[PDB]
DNA sequence: CCGACAGCGCATCAGC
DNA sequence: GCTGATGCGC
DNA sequence: GTCGG
């Protein structure tokens, strides 16, 4: 946190243009620049020296400036005070309203969490549901929550069929000592990228983690991506545990690298190596990292045997997971 | 200067 | 119903 | 908002 008032101050700027603006790609600019800064290893002492780094261009370096001279920035004071945005800000904080619905609700004079439990009918399914757990979805979860969710997971879906693998990732994965939420990879012999020989392989899972009472919600369901909400079970008068989100991604056993790569993140780490990849003529996805040809077009698979493979084709050293916190 | 900015699953909608 | 575009989230 | 060619 060697700079943190410059990386929070670029970043509610980044969520202003995303939210409020709709200008995603002057979010994506901000983010970058935020978290260049972050893992610059000295105290930031003007804006001259923030520009070197690469993201930080001309417009950021005098903002950073303004900041460094006066604790704050006019124009992130001045976004705090307009009602209008403040609100279009705060509505997306819920899951399943994001900028377009934030901006279509405060428009009808929604405009406060108050609005939002008097007007849930007007809300789809998966904002009902980031409604209900909006204070829950705040919280972090600690390492050691993390570690008995895990638990759970990985021993129901042995119960379920032995041969699945769950892997926990996301910033978990990463080593976090709290996560936001819980990311789980799933693999299963019976699907690969030439066959799916088993159906409802992911159903079964969810149907399993709603029976022990794991999984309480679903936000958005499909063949391959689960999205929902979990608990930890709580002891005699014990107050419940808050609330948690989950995810859940069938992958094809056989591109199981390439989706713990993508699943371990960072969102930034992953938006950097795929640009990197991109230069060096490959595309990254969470199923394959495929070659360019001159027109720019994905060839067929190249072979992958681990994490490092894709690494040492976009010529790369490895990192481990712990350090693509970016 | 100016294109290019990572990549994609699921829900919902308009148009057929 | 399907297809393609859009919103959303990871 | 930034920047490589
Ligand atoms: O845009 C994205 N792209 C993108 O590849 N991913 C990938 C990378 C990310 O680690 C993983 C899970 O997403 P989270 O939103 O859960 O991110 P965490 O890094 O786990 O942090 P937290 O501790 O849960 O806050 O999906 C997320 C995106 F959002
Ligand atoms: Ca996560
Ligand atoms: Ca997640
Ligand atoms: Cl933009
Ligand atoms: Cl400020
Ligand atoms: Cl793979
Ligand atoms: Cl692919
Ligand atoms: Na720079
Ligand atoms: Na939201």
């Amino acid at each position: 946190t060697l700079n943190g008032g410059i990386t929070d101050m670029l970043t509610e700027l980044a969520n202003f243009e995303k939210n409020v603006s709709q200008a995603i790609h002057k979010y994506n600019a901000y983010r970058k620049a935020a978290s260049v800064i972050a893992k610059y290893p000295h105290k930031i002492k003007s804006g001259a020296e923030a520009k070197k780094l690469p993201g930080v261009g001309t417009k950021i370096a005098e903002k950073i400036d303004e900041f460094l001279a006066t604790g704050k920035l006019r124009k992130l004071e001045k976004i705090r005070q307009d009602d209008t945005s403040s609100s279009i800000n705060f509505l997306t904080r819920v899951s399943g309203i994001g900028p377009s619905a934030a901006r279509k609700f405060v428009d009808e004079g929604i405009k406060t969490l108050e609005d939002l439990r008097k007007n849930e009918d007007k809300l789809n399914h998966h904002q009902r549901i980031g409604l209900k757990y909006f204070g829950d979805f705040e919280k972090r979860i600690p390492r050691e929550e993390m570690l008995q969710m895990q638990d759970i997971v990985l021993n129901e879906v042995k119960k379920v069929d032995s041969e699945y693998i769950a892997t926990v990732c996301g910033s978990f994965r990463r080593g976090a000592e709290s996560s936001g939420d819980m990311d789980v990879l799933l693999t299963h012999p019976s699907f690969t990228s030439e066959s799916t020989k088993q159906p409802k392989l992911l159903h079964q899972v969810v149907e399993q983690l709603q029976k022990v009472h794991f999984i309480t919600d679903t936000l958005s369901k499909g063949e391959t991506k689960f999205m929902g909400v979990c608990q930890l079970p709580s002891k005699n008068d014990e107050k419940e545990y808050p609330h948690r989100r989950i995810d859940i991604r069938l992958i094809p056993k056989d591109q199981y690298y390439c989706g713990v790569l993508y699943f371990t993140g960072s969102d930034i780490f992953n938006k950097n190596m795929r640009a990197h990849a991109l230069e060096k003529g490959f595309t990254i996805n969470e199923y394959t990292i495929r070659p360019l040809g001159v027109t720019g077009v994905a060839g067929e698979p190249l072979p992958v045997d681990s994490e490092k493979d894709i690494f040492d084709y976009i010529q790369w050293k490895y990192r481990e997971p712990k350090d693509r916190s970016e």
